[PDB]
């Protein structure tokens, strides 16, 4: 568990890319590598598994020895991030103590110390699943989506063609589409290779678009009673990936 | 039955209908060639609200043929509250019984409301002999609730030829707001003799909730008579309350 | 009659009182030619509370009768939260038992508040042989307070030469704030040896609630000494806490 020191420009921003993945998960591991920074989790229910991607070129400073896994609480690490300012400059150090150093240099100096924890790790990996539609389209579109459809059901349906992407929820009597073709502003690609159609549990897809930005530009993918995948970029370069199970 | 009518700018129509549900559940919406109208009270029927908003308000306005639908206010106010500040707004009816609601912006939402039916009522607007008239900034008719309701649950309206008072008192805390046509909140006052009447804060304050602070407001009353409120929506639409006085 | 004080920007007046009523709930107003001064501790007599507003940020100031009033202060924050930015604010004493409250805006606003019976202790506000002065942006300290409730309810003081630390220990969460002359939040540090003190969190977080991070706040403090902050108003008016250490 050697030392390293890993600086990112913008401590509002990294607070909030590590809100939107604490949404779901409570303790995370961190594989810190030359490469970058990575975690994998998925949350309590296991419905849901995040990937988050950080590599060393979004990162001003970036000083790993060896290649290390540290725990951390995701409550009490968003707690401390959050109070970064938007101009404030991020240092992410461990020292050869057990506890993450988490600097905000700004108008002053702010130092807090996160004791690391230990998260046993799943076996988990990111599969490459057969999607047959890909949806790119803007966060403002998807969050609106998500909660349009909550006034009128617990679930809400994704239907690709090739020309039109559609949001259905239906309720006893009550219903709401939302749809888009590449006429449309909120959407900027499209590729279906056949017609697709899964349904995907409101309440855990609020919890993922929770913190994505409203011009941010979401990834789609899903297949006919596949999982959906959500990604969106960090700073072009980083990623954050969510496969959400379909509703069966 | 087919009519479609359309809105530019979603928000301020879920603004407009937001006010009158703060006293409605439940309205007739009468759907003619002239325009949209609607008249309700409030369930203690302590107020009247009447909505009128004419064709030349909205960018497409066609009616086959004139009919009333029965709409659930919270609902119709819940998906109205959906729309952005630059969606455009479609309402259509097919020959089904629910209301179509269309946002068109960066994407194209459309929800279906279930129509109900609302017992209609023996609801006029009677023109009364109201003696005194005050155009005021809805800012100032709006804090001087606010004010008013720090210190009582009713609010005296005072009318006189040059000055309108607006004045609260509780058992020792009183507070008076106070205009006259040197001040800015003061648009027009004309008074037909010394007009007073007192009305309740708590249908007040759910009157004017939704006005805005640079809206014009319109007050009619008379001595221990009801008191009239309207305000206008793009110029011709016109929203305009009844309210019971006080003992 | 007795005194008739007038404050442009009626908020900001109201800004100023709601710091002060977030230790103390009663306080005696002491309106001479000079100035409006209060002075009051907090219910638990760990913080003292020292405002003086002299005459010249006054637009108006007339006391033709000299007194003492006393103020529950969350009646007066109250009402005074009701004033707008533009507002003019008029202090007015009658012959009466009770403080007239003007809003002067684009209407006339007229509150009376009924003046109560303030037991009056006799506080002193000491001179302390203090050791550190720290300037600070509102801003740094208020972030510093916050930062340090994360972790524990005492915040320890330190000032050396060249820089002034803030720091706080839980069981095992620790956070450290840092201030040298060559960082934008500290804007004076005049060290006249080592200094170190601890205070009670859950007080600093009420004295700096009200503070404007734009503020310039000045600290004061010795070893195991009570902490003096203080900030001015319009250049001239001083709001001044003492807070006792903490053991």
């Amino acid at each position: 568990h050697m030392p390293f020191e890993i600086v990112f420009d913008g401590a509002k921003e990294f607070a909030d890319l590590i809100a939107t993945a604490s949404n779901l998960i409570d303790e995370a591991a961190f594989k810190i590598t030359e490469e970058g920074v990575s975690m994998r989790a998925m949350d309590p229910s296991r419905v849901v598994l995040i990937d988050l991607n950080l590599p060393e070129s979004i990162f001003s400073k970036y000083e790993v020895e060896e290649p290390e896994t540290i725990g951390i609480n995701m409550d009490h690490f968003k707690k401390i991030l959050k109070r970064g300012k938007s101009k404030d400059t991020l240092i992410l150090r461990k020292g050869d103590e057990n506890f993450l150093e988490i600097t905000f240099e700004g108008t002053a100096k702010r130092t807090f110390r996160l004791p690391l924890i230990d998260v046993e790790e799943l076996e988990l990996e990111l599969p490459e699943l057969p999607f047959t539609a890909k949806v790119v389209l803007l966060g403002e579109v998807l969050k609106e989506a998500i909660k349009d459809a909550s006034l009128v059901s617990d679930s809400l349906k994704f239907i690709a063609k090739e020309d039109e992407f559609t949001m259905k929820a239906e309720g006893e009597t009550n219903e709401v589409e939302i749809k888009l073709t590449l006429e449309d502003e909120g959407l900027l690609d499209l590729e279906v290779e056949e017609e697709t159609r899964s349904a995907y549990g409101i309440s855990y897809l609020a919890d993922m678009v929770k913190g994505i930005g409203k011009a941010d530009e979401v990834t789609l993918r899903f297949g006919t009673e596949m999982p959906l995948q959500m990604d969106y970029f960090i700073r072009d370069e980083g990623k954050l990936t969510f496969l959400l199970a379909p509703r069966v």
